[PDB]
């Protein structure tokens, strides 16, 4: 119910077959982890449970400045749709930092990486 955080996040691994990388806006609340294409909430990409999602350290990844840490679900091969793992990815460390955070309140532990 109570919004824990609103705040724009990017996803790394978007397929060939939905744009690619494209920055998408979230909103995670104690119940779910929503995103959508932009703040003005007209479109909805998905509403995944947050339950068994967990958070890891995705080993160093890309050749970029990029700081990982993704989603997963840790009871099956994919974690939304075909895709293993959801990949979020931040400017700065910092930014990844106050996320684990918000993630953390919501139940989405850390680990497992």
């Amino acid at each position: 119910i109570l919004v824990i955080r609103k705040g724009w996040l990017t996803i790394n691994n978007i397929g060939i077959m939905k744009g690619g990388s494209k920055e998408y806006w979230f909103v995670l609340t104690a119940e779910n982890l929503s995103w959508y294409k932009d703040d003005e909430e007209k479109e909805k990409k998905y509403m995944l449970s947050v339950d068994n999602l967990k958070l890891r350290d995705v080993e160093k990844g890309f050749m970029s400045s990029k700081h990982i840490f993704a989603l997963f679900n840790t009871e099956q091969r994919n974690v939304y749709k075909d895709y293993r793992q959801l990949e979020l990815a931040c400017e700065t460390q910092e930014e990844v930092d106050s996320w684990k955070a918000s993630f953390l309140r919501a139940g989405v532990y850390p680990e497992r990486v």
